[PDB]
């Protein structure tokens, strides 16, 4: 089988609107942000405009194929796959995806999607012009799938632009969960704590 | 039946362009705003820029399925369902939907859609910098369906409000109301949401 | 017949791409603006940013159905119907439609479409900070259908925001026509004259 | 045949991705700009923001019909037709089409498309505040079709409310050749001479 | 064969979502920028806004045809072809494509795509107001295809606007590769070094 055959079989099997739960097990989604740039910071409005690679992985075992004598990976448009409905709870702009909207699918059904995103957040910008810096917390989880359907798991300056006016002191990525006043269900999130300051 | 079968059945039965009226009853739509952020306020132009969760529910009994031995809820793209044609009568920008455009459909045909919306409004910002604050009224109802076709009913004010806003919420009231246009006798139902807020 | 049947039959019969001319008659389009808000005014550049309800009506007899024992109206997405190709001749931005893009179709084939539009115009803003105010003229007609294919007919503060910095002194809506030096065809328009000023002047 | 029949046959016949060359001839595209407004000018950055009607005509004879006893012209969405791939070589923004994206198709296969475009250009703004004014040159031609495939040939509607006025508009045939390749690309060079009032 | 027959063959054969690899060879993509304009430069934020023609070529030999007695080129919408998933690694805005999204397909299966792009970058703007000027480095390569699937190869003021406030001192285009600390795979790129200054 060649790449054309692998993509045809993915198109025949993939259900982009169906979460690929295995044994009524939650889909385990791994989310990890790599900060690339901090573009605009407003300490009076508590708003930041950031660029980050949102490294996202999960398994869809329905997409698996035998790769003994075939490619074991292909690039696929995300419109052909199920993708987790992740949202940043303190976002104040829609995610601007800067890069081609392609995922990698491995022959075992593992999916990797790493969009470069520019987005604006409401977060604590107090202290940005001090030595100890600001700590801006970004919360990302499923918008519509509670913890029985999607679980979110985490995994500093390595890809950060050396040309930014700002620098990263530390990034922490911690598992958390949100429950709503109405309903029993918990929604999982990753809390990403970006400690940064203006360069001296 | 699995999630795939539920979504296939929704695609076979859903009529996104047909209001799901049962007998000749109006569709009962519940609308409730949770304020998340107040980003900009202009006392001279009487304009506010806000982020809110618009919690919207209704019933479409054509979508119902037997869930004795299947999932009793699924996430569905709103493009596959009928959605009420709600509009904010005093909006001065298009609603910017920040979140994935997915609804939850329950096996009894109940639908929940909770978009996070950033939008700008024309409303009374007088008193915003005083202790008693401003009261900004936002009117949301059906644009094209009168009260025989759609009825709109309302349901801690600060529980999800950003601590990083320059503003704080004193009170939110959500009241039933109706608009009638000069030209005809038909009444359009709305919820009037009164946001009493002030500068910190 | 239920609403589903009416919409299915509209989808079967409606030709969104075909102007519904009856006999060899122009389609009679009624256009009427209700001003809701005046957002930004620049007296140096002569530009205004306004929100208005563009009340639009016409008849498409191909859509008609027997409603003796069925609903006599439905809401329909505009993508399923023919809609007049109206444009503002002095617009300097695309019309931003703020509302659901649904029309009402009555069982006699009458169509009503009332989008809330935010749009920017090049017009006379001189005098906005005077007692007599500015008069900004907006011209709306068919972009591509001349007067033998589409005729445009008209029909003040009732829906204007009380919270605007501006007040409306008067709105007049007058029938007009444009002819191009090139070609014989006359294009009908409505000329909407918005006379407004800043509130609270000395 | 009624309007519905003419539009159905246009939809059945039209090849939006195929240049409608007749014989071995280039498609003859006529382009003429009518300036409506000059909105912003920057003498330091040499940038202008302008509104113009881009009057564009060509022939697609495959669309022709007998109109002895039928309408001679119909409005068609451009997404149903072949349209020349015109670009402004010195544009620094995407063309913003302000008007309904409909062309007129005549029963002989002539096509007319007149979008109202707002667009920003890099051009000579020096002298805008003088009596003799600035001359901003806009070059428009096929991006991907050379002169064997497409040939390009060339104040009444200018807003009285602009803070600028038009002294003169010249529209001259020209061609661009790339150092890489033999192919010549035809263009119209539009010289807009304008000044602050 | 007429143009319609050539395009119908392309539309039937082209697989827009499938990289056209020959055997287990990478697809060899050529990328070359021609700078047209430098519009905004911010020495405090280290941001530039630029317009460039991104000349992009590759081969898809499945598309080839006999042109002895037919056109040897046609214009095709990129939505009907495979196109390399190129991205600028230091971009801070989406690429704004200013031109029609058409590629040329040549009868030997060579494909040429030359979009005019306006885009904003994070790069070194220090020295822009000096005689020696700033050097802004732009990295462009495959976002999702490593060096076994796509190889990227390069190939000065000739098309640069005389009306810019800036002028080009030099452009160098060098082959490079990026590796991620996660995985063995190398991703090929072109590093374009734009040396420019205020006039
Ligand atoms: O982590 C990885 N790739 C990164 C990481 C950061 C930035 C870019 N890429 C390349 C890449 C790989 C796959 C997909 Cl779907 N999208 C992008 C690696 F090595 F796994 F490919
Ligand atoms: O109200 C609820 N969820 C909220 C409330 C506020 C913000 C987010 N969500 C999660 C959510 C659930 C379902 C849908 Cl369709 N959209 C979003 C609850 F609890 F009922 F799920
Ligand atoms: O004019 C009318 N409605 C108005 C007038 C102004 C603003 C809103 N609406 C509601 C409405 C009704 C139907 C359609 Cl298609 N679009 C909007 C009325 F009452 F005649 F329907
Ligand atoms: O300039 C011209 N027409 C204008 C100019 C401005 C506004 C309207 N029209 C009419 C018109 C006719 C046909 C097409 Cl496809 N598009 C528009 C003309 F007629 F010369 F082509
Ligand atoms: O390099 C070339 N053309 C250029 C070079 C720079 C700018 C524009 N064009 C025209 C052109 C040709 C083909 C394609 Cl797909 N897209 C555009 C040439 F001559 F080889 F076609």
């Amino acid at each position: 089988a060649d790449r054309a055959d692998i993509l045809y079989n993915i198109r025949q099997t993939s259900r982009p609107d169906v979460i690929p739960t295995q044994r009524d097990r939650p889909v385990a989604v791994s989310v990890s942000l790599k900060f690339i740039n901090i573009l605009e910071v407003n300490e009076i409005t508590n708003e930041v405009d950031v660029v980050f690679w949102q490294r996202t992985t999960w398994s869809d075992r329905t997409l698996a194929w035998d790769s003994s004598h075939s490619p074991d990976q292909v690039s696929v448009p995300i419109s052909s796959l199920w993708v987790p409905d992740l949202a940043a709870y303190n976002a104040i702009s829609k995610p601007e995806v800067l890069t081609p909207q392609l995922a990698r699918v491995v022959s075992d059904g593992e999916v990797l999607y790493v969009p470069s995103i520019r987005q604006r957040f409401s977060c604590d910008v107090s202290g940005v012009d001090t030595e100890s810096g600001a700590t801006c917390r970004i919360k990302i989880g499923s918008w519509t799938h509670h913890s029985r359907e999607i679980s979110v798991d985490p995994t500093d300056s390595e890809y950060f632009s050396q040309y930014s006016r700002f620098e990263i002191l530390d990034v922490t990525q911690k598992k958390n969960s949100v429950t709503y006043s109405c309903c029993p269900e918990a929604y999982e999130d990753v809390e990403v704590s970006l400690n940064f300051r203006k360069k001296g």
